[PDB]
């Protein structure tokens, strides 16, 4: 951070000569000077360049034209204002917060002013950096303790080996030096939540609107189990989103709990809809508690808010309606709700406490910017605060990496204030622009084109409501004033279905677009038969949007030319030269699309997930038997009427189909049929294989699963 | 890695001029040339400098004098040998492995030979680097995928914020770029153990003599729970070292198991002795199984090998004697046993399989060189290999940091081959040298001095046996050919006790030496009333030994001068100026030592840990009640006759005194007396406070604990 | 191939200074920068100069006036377009094939963007070069086999004689090094029509509209006799 901008020729030597003396002194003081073209470029430089860290200007020439403009961009940015005799402060400045150092044009002040600027910059750095990181960096720069562990001592052990020296030199000293232990007593202790760590926790809770915040460095997988084992004793009943993560299966296998499931809805498109109001109401819950053996009133619920496709709950409705004392919003999808006014009344932490209830958000910091495994637990309400820490300490590692912790705290430091508000605004503006660009190209293009699944008007900034009286969303009997489209989650639709949800004569399966994007190194978040998801994060700049936009039009252009698979997908070709030698892209698309139409795939997929297998025993009870070796393998075909030992997780659509302890029957045969069909259809094309976790493909294309013995 | 050494003036222009042409060409090809003083300096340079990566020499001038000497140091080091007409290969070279490129002295080969050397160096780099890291580094250098997550995209998001730019710039690009996900498909997958990860696991298991090896990035805390939940079903009986880590308490609180405890012995010094042979024998185990309600024959044992103070078990004896099918050596202290012949027959993995038993080592890689949280599970024997992975995946994070993983694999790459054998030899040689230096200064010093607790002869390389017929160790009725002193674990003894284990009239409590070392930034591993432990790791070089050695003689010198506390310990002074204003170091020592003698501390400490509180219920049963809020706080004094809710962990001596579910009685009052005494004696001197985890000091010096309600 | 053209003064320091930082970084990265007089000279430079291998320009200043014009000249030529906030893609671009890398004006990207341009240029080279020649050139640059014939080993035998050294030095290393045999197994075999040679034959036949194409290195004199002796038995008319 050493670039100083000068914005001017003033036309008078009496002013210009002292500035020359200062330029020269500053260059000799180890600053890089930069020169914006003009006033308009300066405002863009500041807006676009973080390394520009001060502005020198003539007060009269620029203040009445610049003050408020710069204050909107950065209210601490160093200004070095050169005053005249008649320069004064107009009452209009009263309400602005400005950090200003006033300087005169005079010889002999160079070394002094230079030192002040250098010193003032370090003073500013001290305000913006958070307290623990500040102490850590200062230690790495200045400290010198000997007779210390870790034994490698700032990476010293790595330098004794050529291979170690390569690893050291590749990552660099800072990475190696910032790997410290609690021997640095002045940083307090993460595990005791003491000293600067106390200050860190208060900082986080202050910004994120929590009562209390924990820093977890082993993901929300671990945050769930700390909350679970503290929250859900053996024999208790819990309400749990049937949409559950694997880590909650691992909890269920370890804790003797009885689940009752909230049940999402779905529409013909296959888009998940929210747990309808009926699921929260006393009458519905009582009926399921009535029908579930050993179930008592639920002591703990876990809802996923928002839904994946951006349907946010009226959280005021849920907090009021759901008669449960302990509600855990797994808000992994909406970590940013506190930072836009459009999400008020639509997030877990919104507003104040919930009388008579503890409310949790567990958040996967890593839809923000943070290293993988970073997760937070935000508590709104009262627990046994110290006892909760005993449970935390029993499941926390004793080898915490201080870099991972700093990267999680530094992601917060980034979002701080106004500028972090305007950062996310930028990504919204680009999403809306891109949305309108697709609509335009839809009209202008030759025949078919992509479409965006969205309302007819989107000229407004808001999460657009979805209503039972609207058709665009394609969901059946939707609740009103319930779900809202998040502008930043953009679902693109590939050709292949009609407005009915019935099949078009022309189709392009999305899997082929994925292979194309893979040759071009573009990552696709999630794919379905005719859908692809893109996240317009604060990562995604105009450069990537342009490349994506053009890449998408190129796929279309190239598809419609009917390029050879050999030429358009050489890596696919190498998988089976003979199979692919003369095939053109359209023929690949036609054949796969025809197979889809032939095997009736969409109707079978839809129906597979519209019923539920039968629970025979709990995963826990089944795992106890497994622990004693009471399992055998059988072929997938042989599984109807048997108790499943493993979870079976097929792709697509990427959600559990059978749990340990469940059994497929004739009533629920569509489950097995979908699975068998995926295995059969997937045998035909090299590069287009089946994918089922917990199943074992054999040489003849048959799959084995594990079952409980009798 | 660009420094090339040239070793010579040959006295002939016809040889010297081509070497000049090569020097100049090499400098222009971006190499740094270095020039050892002579042959003897070269051998020391190689031995001391890892960045020296090639040697150029005249073949005849040096081969018959150098070949074997260099081969002993590094059998791949590039040699650039300049041959004469009569140069040939003597049969004596047959058995040496040499990687040699032969070159002639001729003009016109510079660019070609330079490229070969550059190319050959890269070829060598490729041999020594492990395969996954090689692919990762190559990706970071060459790769260019777009439309990718993580959203920060090589740290890009950090650069939008001045504070983020500081964090990015401090740690550096490599740290930020090597933070990748499984989107890098060509590295396979840690969680699937596929592709290069498969190769990595085979590599590790090959070097470490395991059947199978798992890479765990959340410490042996997590490795224990994966092994535990797979290994110890509810209702089972386990044998568990009463010397247990907290993570095993967290397991016990989560699993309904019945423990029977192996019981260590101890001597008057307070040094732990090994579980005596009696504890492993069928008759002893049967008696405890007989006396323990609901206990059946143990299905799983967990022994800590070696002991802390270097008593290694005849592991052949244990594997033969202990009639348990599943034995887990928590070998956190001896990760290096496979690499010295002196440890044969004295480590878990030594030899071959154990017929009829699975044997585990869980190891805390972070007494080697690796980042905190790095842990391995080494399996010797058969489990359900795939099912074990289901249990692994349920407790593994989904946010693995690829740097932590590389640092664990790179610690292995370092230990590879001969040179990693000679690395540890160096630390042994220095330990022995330092040991003899203490003995010398003991004789030569003025009056009292430190002593090393060790046999009378140590001129031999071996782990010295401790025998019942020897007095030096101070343990009572020791088993023979059982315990052995590890040369690298050095216990220093401070004045204060006689050969009897009775108290000297003159004493210097070790706590005062710790404060002195803290002013000098030296870390002490562990301290007791009159003892201090130092680890002579591969970290500890001659520079640190000299500073430590002198620092220790300076403490003595300064103590005997009777310096003011104000001057020798200014930070301590600031804690209570009035208390410390005029006190001299000897007066501080005298008063604290007199307090120790007065309160009879050593006799009370010894007796406190010689009995066991009574188990009323299990920690699990107590925690279930806690989960329902069935706890109250009472003062520490009020705890006899009540069921404890929390673990109480006092310092000293740093091991559990009361478990949840246990109760102090009159029979075991020494437990409570020791605890109360520590609170009382610790009130007198600022900077010398009590330390009990799970106790709450009140303003009047009384402590509160948590108990179960009735 | 290292000359990069820059076409402009934009009148604003906020744009000009990052371009200066890039000019300087590029010159230090071993590129020659060239500066066409103006837009009309640029189109003539491209048309007349094959060593000009990339164009840097402000997107708004030039796209609606240049895109189709450049695409007519060379549809792979690297364009380094510097975007503004309001820059977008008009539907008129739909039918054009463009190979575009989009870059922002920002400090701190020099070494990274420089490496991308260098890397992207090598990536482009890989598209345009035919597969066997690509492998051959790469071998001559990187390969290092010993215990090999030809005995001269990359012209080595020529350097033992002053007269041979003159012939070697006159024709140059590449001529001497590219004189190889089938010992370079990864190029397949002309005589077996295998591997990359198969690909070469399919390439030629594809462009020249043949069913099959043979590569003859002894003129159509020899092609006539191969066709003749196969085609015209004794006693035929």
């Amino acid at each position: 951070m050493n670039v100083i901008a000068i914005l001017n020729h003033m036309g008078v030597y009496f002013k210009e000569e002292p500035i020359r003396e200062l330029h020269r002194a500053l260059e000799r003081l180890n600053f890089q000077i930069v020169y914006p073209n003009d006033r308009d470029d300066l405002l863009k430089l500041i807006e676009n360049n973080a390394r520009l860290c001060g502005v020198i200007f003539d007060w009269d020439k620029y203040n009445l034209e610049l003050c408020e403009e710069i204050s909107k961009m950065n209210e601490n940015l160093p200004l070095y204002a050169f005053a005249n005799t008649y320069s004064t402060l107009d009452v209009s400045l009263n309400d602005l917060r400005l950090q200003i150092s006033f300087f005169e044009y005079a010889l002999g002040a160079a070394e002094d002013i230079a030192n002040k600027i250098k010193q003032t910059t370090d003073e500013y750095i001290n305000t913006i950096l958070p307290p623990l990181t500040k102490a850590l960096f200062k230690y790495v720069r200045e400290g010198k303790y000997t007779f210390c562990t870790p034994g490698h001592m700032g990476g010293t052990a790595f330098q004794k080996s050529p291979v170690g020296s390569l690893f050291y030199d590749f990552f660099g000293p800072n990475t190696m030096k910032s790997d410290i232990s609690i021997s640095v007593s002045e940083l307090g202790s993460l595990l005791d939540h003491s000293g600067p760590h106390k200050e860190a926790e208060q900082y986080i809770a202050r910004v994120f609107n929590a009562d209390r915040s924990y820093m977890v460095t082993n993901g929300t997988s671990t945050a769930n189990k700390i909350v679970g084992m503290y929250s859900a004793p053996a024999g208790s009943t819990i309400l749990i989103d049937r949409n559950c993560h694997k880590s909650l299966t691992h909890l269920m296998m370890m804790s003797d709990v009885t689940p009752i499931y909230f049940r999402p809805t779905r529409n013909a498109y296959g888009i998940l809809g929210g747990i309808p109001q009926s699921e929260f109401q006393h009458a519905t819950i009582a009926k399921r508690v009535k029908e579930t053996p050993n179930a008592t009133w639920p002591v703990h619920a876990v809802i996923t808010n928002s839904t994946y496709d951006g349907l946010l709950y009226n959280t005021d409705f849920i907090k009021k309606t759901l008669d449960v004392k302990s509600i855990h919003f797994d808000s992994a999808w909406v970590p940013y709700t506190n930072f836009s006014p459009i999400y008020e009344g639509k997030c877990g932490m919104s507003g104040g406490r919930v009388e008579g209830k503890v409310i949790y958000e567990t958040q996967s910091t890593h839809l923000l910017a943070a290293f993988s495994q970073a997760s937070m637990i935000h508590v709104k309400g009262d627990v046994n605060e110290e006892t909760f820490n005993e449970a935390y300490m029993m499941h926390t590692t004793t080898s915490p990496h201080y870099g991972i912790v700093a990267s999680t705290e530094t992601a917060a430091a980034m979002m701080k204030g106004n500028a972090g508000k305007r950062l996310i605004n930028g990504s919204i503006e680009r999403a809306i622009k891109f949305r309108k660009e697709i609509k335009r190209l839809r009209t202008e293009s030759d025949g078919w084109f992509f479409d965006v699944w969205q309302p007819d008007h989107i000229d407004t900034t808001e999460c657009w409501p979805l209503r039972s009286d609207s058709t665009w969303h394609g969901f059946k009997n939707i609740d009103n004033e319930h779900m809202y489209l998040d502008p930043i989650k953009v679902t693109l639709l590939t050709p292949g279905m009609e407005k009915d949800g019935t099949m078009s004569d022309f189709g392009i399966p999305a899997s082929i677009v994925a292979k194309y994007l893979d040759e071009h190194g573009i990552v696709v978040e999630k794919t379905g038969p005719y859908n692809l998801l893109f996240l317009f994060s604060i990562g995604i700049d105009k450069t990537k949007a342009l490349s994506l936009l053009r890449a998408l039009t190129d796929f279309k252009r190239a598809f419609d030319l009917n390029l050879r698979v050999k030429n358009m997908l050489p890596s696919l070709y190498r998988e089976d030269p003979e199979f692919y030698e003369n095939m053109r892209i359209q023929e690949l698309a036609q054949n796969i699309h025809k197979l889809i139409v032939h095997h009736n795939l969409p109707d079978l997929m839809y129906r597979a997930f519209e019923v539920l297998p039968t629970m025979v025993m709990t995963p826990y009870a089944a795992f106890q038997k497994e622990l004693h070796g009471m399992t055998e393998e059988v072929y997938l075909d042989e599984m109807v009427g048997r108790i499943n030992a493993n979870m079976i997780l097929p792709y697509p659509p990427g959600v559990p189909l059978v749990m340990p302890g469940e059994m497929i029957t004739e009533e629920s045969r569509p489950v097995l049929e979908f699975l068998q069909m995926l295995c059969e259809i997937g045998a035909h094309y090299p590069g287009f294989e089946t994918d089922i976790h917990g199943a074992y493909r054999q040489a003849d294309g048959r799959y084995t699963v594990k079952v409980l013995k009798e």
